[PDB]
């Protein structure tokens, strides 16, 4: 039994709100909000924890990690990260929180941090071959995935996708998307590495894209039925649930979950209480 649970993000302000949506009772309710505003942060589910990872708080870009205990439905604080980081992407792998990438908003980073919640210490991690702000990350069968993004220098979206050994500590290109996706949403499911719309400037897509790394080969999808950029992903008893998200408009407040055996996008009926981009997403047990 599970609560999907959808952390700030931008409305367009930065806001505090935390919605769960209850899957037995298909709707919506607030638990406690964010110490603070927050948008563009990384999520994960970590040890029984909701963990919010950097972003913006509507000023600045922070450091700061807040970690969510549902039990007791109370933020409180973990170690800062070394780096400001902004539309980053976190993910866990081996019993470790990778910070990937994002925008201090003077770069774009290539860094990754690397958080050990037994010491509640950060550590560098090699970085990638490129700077991605608003990248997506997974992990599959061991690996962590980087996906996409906007290169800050070259002022483009990024079609490549990298992968991280932490046996090797280091990142190596594998296929490229079909097509370039900033903001994409990242997800994974039966060991397949989903990347649902983004954006190549300023229309959004719709389109999804497959990766399996057993043919290390990427192929479409079902195209979503709303247009989204940095909208939330995670999986949940066989289904691929995108949350909100920015359609070229505004920021969403529907959500839209992919079943794989059908290859068919349906919309939840019930919306969030706020449209949300940029918000974080993540599974936990009720
Ligand atoms: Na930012």
């Amino acid at each position: 039994p599970k609560l999907m649970v959808v952390v700030g993000g931008q409305a367009p302000k930065a806001i505090r709100s935390v919605e769960c949506y209850d899957f037995k009772e298909e709707r919506w309710h607030q638990v406690a909000e964010l110490p603070s505003r927050r948008c563009r942060a990384g999520m994960v589910y970590m040890a029984g924890l909701v963990f919010a990872v950097g972003g913006f708080n509507g000023s600045l870009r922070v450091r700061t990690v807040d970690s969510y205990d549902p039990v007791k439905d109370q933020w409180t604080s973990v170690a800062n990260m070394r780096d400001r980081r902004s539309t980053l992407g976190a993910a866990v792998l081996n019993g470790l929180l990778y910070a990937v990438g994002g925008f201090d908003g003077s770069t774009g980073l290539s860094s990754v941090e690397a958080y050990n919640i037994k010491s509640n210490e950060w550590f560098h991690v090699a970085p990638m071959n490129t700077r991605r702000s608003s990248v997506g990350v997974g992990v599959v069968g061991g690996l962590l995935y980087a996906v996409g993004g906007y290169d800050v220098a070259s002022r483009q979206c990024l079609s490549t996708v990298e992968c991280y050994n932490a046996t090797t500590n280091e990142w190596t290109y594998i296929a490229e998307m079909s097509t370039r996706r900033s903001g994409a949403g990242v997800g994974v499911l039966n060991n397949l590495l989903y990347a649902v719309g983004g954006h190549d400037g300023p229309l959004v897509r719709k389109s999804v894209e497959v990766y399996d790394p057993t043919t290390n080969a990427w192929r479409q999808v079902a195209d979503m039925n709303m247009c989204r950029r940095n909208a939330g992903v995670c999986a949940v008893n066989g289904l691929l649930y995108v949350v909100g998200g920015d359609d070229g408009s505004c920021n969403l407040a529907s959500v839209e979950y992919y079943n794989p055996t059908t290859d068919k996008w349906t919309v939840v009926s019930s919306c969030m209480s706020t449209g949300r981009s940029y918000a974080g997403v993540t599974v936990i047990d009720k």
